[PDB]
Parts: C-alpha cells; structure tokens; sequence
C-alpha cells in the first residue's frame, strides 16, 4: 500500500452560503475548492487546518469541526493524499483574495459543482446534511474517477 501525506480541507458553511476558493495559478487552476494544504511538522491536524484557512483565505477562526476524511489516489503518483475535512459556521473577518486564490461565497442552491473536483459531488451533500463521512477516490488525471468508496460514519 502507498504511503500517504496529510492534508486539510476547510469549508466555511453558513446557514445559506458556503465559502470556496478558486485556484488562480499553476496547473489544476480554475476549480473551486475548500481551503487547505499540507499539514506541517509538529502541528495537529486541526491547527494545520486553521493555519491553511488563514494563509489561503485570510480568515482566522479559533476552532474547527472535523466532519470527514477523504483519501485521494492519482494514477501515476506514488503517494496517497489523506485529506481531513473540517467545517465551521463562525467567522469574524472578511475573506481576502491573493495571487494564488480568490475566495467567493455561493448560495447553497448554487453550489458550483461543475467547477469543483468531481469527488465533491459525492461527499459535499453529506456535509450539508450534518453527516460525517469517510471516502476514497482514485483519479486518472483531473476529471476521471476509476474507483471510489464513500460511507457515512457516526464518528470520524
Ligand atoms: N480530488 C480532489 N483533489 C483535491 C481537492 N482539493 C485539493 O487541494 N486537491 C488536490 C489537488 C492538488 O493537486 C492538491 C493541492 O495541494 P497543495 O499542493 O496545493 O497543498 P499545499 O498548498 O500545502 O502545497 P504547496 O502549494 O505549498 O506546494 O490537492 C479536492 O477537493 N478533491
Ligand atoms: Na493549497
């Protein structure tokens, strides 16, 4: 089995809208996603999620709720991505656009699934229902899922 690298993903989910960030530069740009990145040495997963939210979106929150975990495998890549998914409903500043990321609010009847990673269509609806989940997705490139598993869980 492949080794896996730890990542976080943060969704700011308010009662009527969700905050997403559009990748501005590099390869893979043009998709909306939660805020996140690699966990760094010595930090807890939750603290890495708070750090990435601040660095990417400019938002500082005191805490996050863990809602899921999703493992991504890419054909031709040696490591899995072990992505710990967090939520919060409570913010106290404004999102900030950078050269790398543009944050944007979407109403919850306008979730931009067509411009999100294909796996999001499967697990995002569970997140919206206050459910917790574990998932795994194998991708060929950016657009094609070859295999996936998804399960609702009581505890993550
Ligand atoms: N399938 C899927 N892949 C995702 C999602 N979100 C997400 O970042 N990815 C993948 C695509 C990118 O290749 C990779 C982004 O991680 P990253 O390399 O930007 O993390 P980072 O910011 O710590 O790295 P770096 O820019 O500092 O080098 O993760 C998602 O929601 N679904
Ligand atoms: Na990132």
């Amino acid at each position: 089995m492949k080794a896996s690298r730890l990542y976080t993903l943060v969704l700011v989910l308010q009662p009527q809208r969700v905050l997403l960030g559009m990748k501005k530069r590099g390869f893979g740009a043009g998709r909306w996603n939660g805020f996140g990145g690699k966990v760094q040495e010595g930090e807890t997963i939750e603290d890495g999620a708070r750090r990435e939210l601040q660095e990417e979106s400019g938002l500082t929150v005191d805490a996050l709720h863990k809602v899921g975990q999703i493992v991504f495998e890419f054909v031709g890549e040696p490591e899995l991505m072990d992505v710990h998914v967090f939520c919060t409903d409570s913010i106290q500043g404004t999102p900030v656009e950078s050269d790398e990321m543009r944050p944007c609010w979407f109403q919850l009847d306008q979730i931009p699934f067509k411009d999100m990673w294909p796996d999001n269509s499967y697990w995002f609806p569970l997140l919206l229902q206050k459910k917790k989940f574990h998932g795994y997705f194998k991708f060929q490139g950016q657009d094609t899922i070859l295999d996936y598993t998804l399960r609702e869980v009581d505890t993550v």
